[PDB]
């Protein structure tokens, strides 16, 4: 799917076994998840923000299932107030940007 | 262009007769600039972010060239650790994702 960029790019987003919805965001180097329960396993670690610091637990080798595609990978999960898809899982969904 | 996701999708600006580096972000809905001198005047804005807030200063019609294209639009200039090319100017330069 070609995404035009006048509405946020959402996407749905299965992990754990629940549905929900998420944000391809480029300018993201990890994935960032709003508090969600997970089975795990799980290592904290604070990060860079606009503007502050937050921490988050980093949770390696998850399944995520984007729109469709299956994706393994490391999640951070912590209080953002949206669900961001950063370019660790975009590179695996073979993502690009075209301008 | 075609860009992909392995390293951060980092474009050249000239801004104000500057030249600057930014970071094309689908997931910021606004374009964002660390602190700069930009002639004209400005209102005052909070934009949220996780676990902060950055309190910057608005400007319009600020003339932006992303790579050779040329846009017209709305900058905030703050306090940020990179400066964010947002979708209010993506959408400008015709950018898609695509995945
Ligand atoms: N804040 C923050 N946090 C943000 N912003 C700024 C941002 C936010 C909002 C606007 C306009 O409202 C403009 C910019 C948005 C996140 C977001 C989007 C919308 C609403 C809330 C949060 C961007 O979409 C997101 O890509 C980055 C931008 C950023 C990148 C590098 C250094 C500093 C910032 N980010 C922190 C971030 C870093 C690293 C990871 C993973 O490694 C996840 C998230």
């Amino acid at each position: 799917p070609q995404v035009t960029l006048w509405q946020r790019p959402l996407v749905t987003i299965k992990i754990g076994g629940q549905l929900k919805e998420a944000l391809l965001d480029t300018g993201a180097d990890d994935t960032v998840l709003e508090e969600m329960s997970l089975p795990g396993r799980w290592k904290p670690k604070m990060i860079g923000g606009i503007g502050g610091f937050i921490k988050v637990r980093q949770y390696d080798q998850i399944l995520i299932e984007i729109c469709g595609h299956k994706a393994i990978g490391t999640v951070l999960v912590g209080p953002t107030p949206v669900n961001i898809i950063g370019r660790n899982l975009l590179t695996q969904i073979g993502a690009t940007l075209n301008f």
